[PDB]
């Protein structure tokens, strides 16, 4: 069986989308008319570093994965299993999977960028070394039981987040710890998937009412629960995605035990790829 996979943010790199802007002019104007810029010069050009601000990097990636996934079946008119993105990735496998349309989908990115970018005073840090179970009895034993797990990635390969002055303590206790390898702050100023996110998440499961879903045609595992969305969940499992953490590795190893699985990344970058081959080993 195969699975196909797409990135989020993390991924996101100037010259992305190269060759696709111009195969898919229509979807590019589409998008374009509805954010308000050109997207062809957001990813080629990324003026004003605009790449990296996540209310621009999640529509980036949502139109560059999507036209990654159009033009890969349109050479290969093949459909995948399952599909898993990760955090922004989700939208590009729900829309795989025909939940939503091209515009719907850039909509609710949109509207996800925009208020997970009012998020300040907080941060993310990859942790390297250590499983999530270890690194959740660390956060308790030295104080920071307010840091919050955001990615399980692979066995050893954990994000923290919290607030930053917090996250700024954590370097230290962490460096301390003989099996953490890296302690690498991200490049955000928000606690993304924590409990500091509450209130986005309140305005976009609000926001998300406004919409109607249509079946879901391929099976989409959820981050939120590492398990297929049910066709009455979307709207809960998105919420949910804001301020839960995202069960990466669980979801790659729920893959893996139906037994003989492949793994396709659709979008830029071998982020993902790289962590299949950690679950693996």
């Amino acid at each position: 069986m195969i699975t196909y996979l797409f990135p989020g943010q993390g991924s996101q790199k100037q010259g992305m989308g190269s060759s696709l802007f111009d195969e898919f002019k229509d979807l590019t104007e589409q998008a374009d008319e509805t954010l308000g810029y050109s997207m062809k010069r957001l990813c080629l050009e990324n003026p004003y570093s605009n790449l990296h601000k996540t209310q621009f990097t999640q529509p980036a990636l949502y139109v560059v994965n999507v036209l990654s996934y159009l033009k890969k079946i349109q050479d290969n008119d093949i459909k995948p299993d399952y599909v898993a993105g990760h955090s922004l990735g989700e939208y590009n496998a729900l829309f795989a999977a025909g939940a939503f349309d091209f515009i719907t989908g850039l909509q609710l990115v949109r509207k996800r960028g925009e208020l997970m970018s009012m998020a300040t005073d907080g941060k993310m840090a990859a942790v390297m070394g250590l499983t999530a179970a270890q690194v959740s009895d660390a956060l308790q034993t030295h104080g920071l039981h307010t840091i919050d797990i955001a990615n399980m990635n692979s066995p050893h390969q954990v994000v923290i987040s919290g607030r930053k002055e917090d996250i700024e303590r954590a370097k230290s206790v962490f460096e301390g710890l003989k099996d953490v390898t890296m302690f690498h702050p991200l490049n955000v100023s928000g606690a993304f998937h924590s409990r500091y996110m509450s209130e986005a998440k309140q305005e976009f499961e609000k926001f998300l009412q406004s919409f109607h879903f249509s079946a879901i045609s391929i099976p989409v595992i959820s981050n939120v629960h590492a398990r297929p969305y049910e066709q009455d969940g979307i709207h809960s499992v998105l919420a949910d995605q804001i301020d839960h953490s995202v069960r990466w590795n669980d979801s790659i190893r729920y893959l893996l035990d139906k037994g003989r699985m492949e793994f396709e990344e659709v979008g830029p970058g071998h982020v993902l790829t790289g962590l299949i081959h950690r679950i693996k080993n």
